[PDB]
RNA sequence: GUUCGCGAAGCUUCGUGGACAUUUGGUCAAUUUGAAACAAUACAGAGAUGAUCAGCAGUUCCCCUGCAUAAGGAUGAACCGUUUUACAAAGAGAUUU
């Protein structure tokens, strides 16, 4: 042990977060809407397999 | 305070006219009384059907978790009860005018 040399893997990360600030920005985000205003009248989807029939 | 001019005393100091700069912030004010929930105790207690159990939906002026148009919530919640009139036609018997 005492490899240093971070630079590509620090580079990776911070490409993935690119990705994650997106998602998380919808979802973190409709987390605290729904916190503050909690959906009204949802409408499920008969494209699932599940109660198609 | 900066300063660009005027007027008095000894470039230094007072007295003035201007120019420069110009209206912030609050849907809120710090403990009970403007609304959080779980938990706990007590008491019961689990969809059809005889019983045991799966899953899916549905209605709603019920929501929760969920990024969610996934999925999941006691089959997520309440539905299991009440239920007498657009009501006429025919026949028989009885009291009143
Ligand atoms: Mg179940």
């Amino acid at each position: 042990p005492g490899c240093g040399f971070w630079q590509p893997a620090w580079r990776v990360w911070l490409n993935f977060l690119r990705g994650t600030i997106p998602l998380l920005e919808r979802y973190i985000g409709n987390l605290i809407t729904r916190q503050f205003e909690g959906r009204s009248n949802e409408i499920v989807k008969t494209t699932t397999k599940q109660r198609l029939d």
